[PDB]
Parts: structure tokens; sequence; C-alpha cells
């Protein structure tokens, strides 16, 4: 054990396997081939967001905040193209990265995760928490990847976002560790442990977690807008893709009385660029 | 209003005090002159506790930390406790907002203290600012190590000031008096035990850890144990080794470590029902 916790290593992995350290480097190189994914069963549900198309329904979505809200504050965030996922540590150690499927159900795919060189295997503190975020592919590294797949006879990915779902989806550890593929996270999915969304990812980035800069807080929808429009400019040199921008209520606890419907938070919306 | 958060991240001098003698109202939260001599005061304002203080019932003798062990086992049938210095000090709670340091305030009579922030921001172990901008409430001791206290008192007798009977008396006295420089030549320091305001951990345990990753120290000196006859040794070698402690201690405290667990035993009318110190002579 001592051993283990100060080439070596692999030696001593491959001959007590019942004992690798949750913070071994070996989890970020190629494992296993697995059988299948397990499914696994949402503790927290994952929920969708309501989209808007337009200015106008930006100003719907602001009036039907303040019919609950004086003085609401907005927080604009990126929607990072991706695959969407869920990330659970127990006593501060990842323990499952799983695909948000249906919102209910997806496919645990932990093994796979471990290869995002950004996820974090442990946390500084022992904590019982899931987070969630979308994991993506850097424009820069799918032209390359799209080479590899051809040379092992597969079809090119359709796009970056393809290509990391299908990187992720596919059952050999070994080719996830060969693409580089990096992660944004949002949210906590369990309880959230600060006072305002602003809060919660300033706390995600001291936890470890890697998340988007880009964003603003934001009094009315003429500011929005304009975050909007400066998105929407600058996207084709961004090294990631995007289809849109998440504007959220900021507060807690005026997010809290606004509430859910069955389907999407009653105090969220996702702008989508026109084509 | 620029050239300041340069000189107090750069320094972190002496222009920067003439910015702030020239700027008061923008002297900034982390700036090092809030470790320095400042001003004097003429009296504490009174400051009226959020969360209010409660205190802790006591025991003199292994078979009363028995009794207590019983009756927490009524509720909880395996518990955990924590086992903690008690230090012989001054009761400090410690108000963070948007993670700054904005009152700093003594126990008083329960709900209402005296505002001593500025004469606690002397204390070089106490945060002026936290890593994230939180709002907490942190509780603790301010006490003397016993180093500084024999310095301390060697300095009054060559100034022909009365020497301070203990460390104890001492760190009162430096506290309590008005002089914000007074406390800052006499090397005071802290250890946090507990979040005032609601846990943000589910384990006294992982609290203490908290707090450590928020800036704020933390006796190392502690354990957890699974029944009274840990404690009971972990209690003896504490009080063998007790005259080589670099601060005075007033006994150890000991705690269901389990929030879940705490909150089914709940408090009587003053103390908690969770908790009990063991006093030494
Ligand atoms: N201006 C402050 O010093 C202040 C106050 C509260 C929180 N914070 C956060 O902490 C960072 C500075 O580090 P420390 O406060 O841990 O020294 C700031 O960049 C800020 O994000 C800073
Ligand atoms: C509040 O719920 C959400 N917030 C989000 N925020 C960002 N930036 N991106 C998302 N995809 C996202 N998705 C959901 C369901
Ligand atoms: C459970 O409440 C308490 N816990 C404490 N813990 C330590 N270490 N020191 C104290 N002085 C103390 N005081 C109280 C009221």
């Amino acid at each position: 054990n001592k051993r283990m916790n100060e080439r070596e290593l692999v030696e001593l992995e491959t001959a007590y396997p019942e004992q690798v350290l949750a913070d071994s480097p070996t989890h970020r190189v190629g494992g296993k081939v697995l059988d299948g994914f397990e499914k696994y069963s949402h503790q927290y549900p994952l929920y969708s967001l309501q989209d808007a198309f337009s200015r106008e329904e930006l100003d719907a979505f602001d009036a039907r905040v303040r019919k609950e809200v004086a003085h609401p504050t907005y927080i604009c965030e990126l929607k990072i193209d991706g695959l969407s996922i869920s990330l659970t540590y127990e006593k501060g150690i990842l323990v499952a990265g799983v695909t948000r499927g249906d919102g209910s159900i997806g496919e645990n795919i932990t093994e796979n995760l471990k290869r995002v060189k950004d996820i974090p295997l442990t946390l500084p503190e022992e904590l019982d928490i899931t987070v969630r975020g979308e994991c993506y592919m850097p424009r820069a590294s799918f032209d390359q990847v799209n080479q590899a797949r051809q040379e092992n006879g597969e079809p090119e990915f359709a796009n970056p976002r393809n290509a990391a779902a299908g990187t992720l989806r596919q059952l050999d550890t070994a080719v996830v560790a060969k693409r580089n593929l990096a992660t944004f996270l949002y949210q906590e999915a369990s309880p959230s442990t600060r006072d305002s969304q602003e809060k919660g990812l300033k706390y995600l980035e001291q936890l470890g977690f890697v998340v988007n800069p880009k964003r603003i807080l934001a009094e009315n929808i003429d500011e929005i807008w304009n975050f909007i429009q400066e998105v929407g400019q600058e996207r084709e040199n961004l090294p990631y893709d995007i289809d849109g921008v998440v504007i959220k209520v900021n507060d807690l606890a005026s997010q809290e009385e606004l509430g859910f419907t069955v389907k999407a938070p009653k105090w969220a919306v996702a702008y989508k660029f026109p084509a």
C-alpha cells in the first residue's frame, strides 16, 4: 500500500488489481475494453432547457420571471455543443460518470470519462457531490481524429459533437485516451451548495472542475441581447462549437419559487442562433 | 482606484499608506495595513449575534464520560466521536459577507457581543478575505501562545507595567483594550472549531477540513474515536503532554461527529445534547 501511495506502478497495479489508487495517473491511459455499458438511473433527474428563438421570446421569459421576482439578475453562459454528462463523487472520489440518456436512465461510461484529462479523479475535500456539464472535442483536434477514423476504415465524424459523443459511447477506453476531449461543467445536480449560480461556478472551479469563462451577469434583456450579439460575432473564433446562450436567474431562492415544469426549469431558457 | 489593487496585490508600502490616508473609504479589504497599528476606539460598539452561542455541558470523570456515551446511544446505535482540545482563550465569532471579514465579535451575553473587529484584524492567523465570496460565520478561540506571553511579560516588566497572571488574562487584556496597535505588537493566534452559520459539511471532521480550505487555522490535535475507551486514552495522553503544548487548555470537548446524528439528539435549554467538555484541573 505505502508502496503505491508513493513504469513501476503499472507492474504493482497489474499484480494486485484488487487495490489501484483513485488518484492513480494510470486511469488516464488506455485500459480495458468493456462488455457494454451498464444502465444507470439518475439519482437527481437531469432536466432539459426550454428554447427561445428571438428577442421577443427572451422578452417573454423575462416578463414571466418578473411575475414572481422583482429584481432579477441574470447570468448568461454558453451552451457548449457536446455530449451531456453527469459525474458523481463519493468521499471526494469520482464513482460514476454517466450520459444524460432520457433524463432518467443513462449509460454508465465512468471508465471512458476517466480518460478525459480535465475530469478530476478526486477532489480536495471528502465530498459527496454530483455535477453536470458537457464533454466535447475542440475544433483543433477534429481534423486529426477524422484522419484516424479513415485509416481504421470507419466513417468520419459528421462534426465535433458527434466525434465526442461517438468517442465516449464506443467500448474501448484506450480510444478515449488518444483523442483530446475536454469539459465544461455548469452546475451541481445534487442540492446547490452556494446562493447563486455565479457562486456555484466559482465553487466548482475551486473543486478542480473546468468552468467556461465567457459569461456575464445582466439586469435586463438589453444587456443580454448585446452579449448574445457579441457571442454571435466571435463564434467562428472559439475553439469549440456552441449551439446557443443559456440565460438563468442568478439567485437560488429566486430560482426556488419560480420552480420547474415537468421537463425544464421555469427559471432558465436557451437562446438558439438563427441558421 | 487602480494603483491600489496593483499596490495591494504586489505588496501582497510607503505609497499605499499615503493613498490610504488620502482616500480612507477605499482602503481595500486585504490591504496589509490592516495588520499594522491603526485606530484607537473610544469604546466598543454593540453587535447582535445572528447565531447566538450556546454552552457546553461539563464532565469531571471517566464515569461521567461513560454516562454521556450512554445517553447518546439511546438515539444513535453506533456513534463516532470527535475529540478536540478546549483552548484556554477568548471566544470570538467571525462573520464574513461576500468573502470579506466584516465583523469580529465577543460572546457578550450570548445574543449581543462586543464588536472588536479592528482589534481582531491585527491577529495575523485570521483571514481578512476568503477564497470565495461567501456569507459565513465561524466561531473559535483567540489565545496567546505561551512563548508570546513570556515575551510580552518581559516587555511589560522593562516598561514598568504589571505582568499578566497567565496567557488567558493576557489575551482578554489585549483584545478588550481599545488600541489596535497594542494588539499588533502582542502576537495573538486562533483555532476555529465550528461554523456558526448552518453547517456546509455533514460531519465535524469534514467541517474542520473545510475551514482549513478557507484559510482558517484549526488545531491538528484531535481524533475520531469509536468508544469511550479510545477517548479516555486520548485525554490521558493529552493530560500527560499538557505541559509540553505551546498554549494552555481548559480540557477536551467530545462531540458526536456526524450532523444527522447531532440533529436527532438535539439540545436542552442551554446546551447541545451531543457534546460534552471533560475538564482538566
Ligand atoms: N477582493 C477580494 O480579495 C475578495 C473578497 C472575496 C472573495 N474573493 C475571491 O478570492 C480571490 C482572492 O484570493 P483570497 O481572497 O483567497 O486571498 C479573488 O480573486 C476573489 O475571486 C476575493
Ligand atoms: C439550468 O440547467 C441547464 N443549464 C445549462 N447551462 C449551460 N451553460 N449549458 C447547459 N447545457 C445547460 N443545461 C441545463 C439543463
Ligand atoms: C459544541 O459546541 C462547542 N464546541 C467547542 N469545541 C471546541 N473545540 N472548543 C470549544 N470551546 C467549544 N465550545 C462549544 C460551545
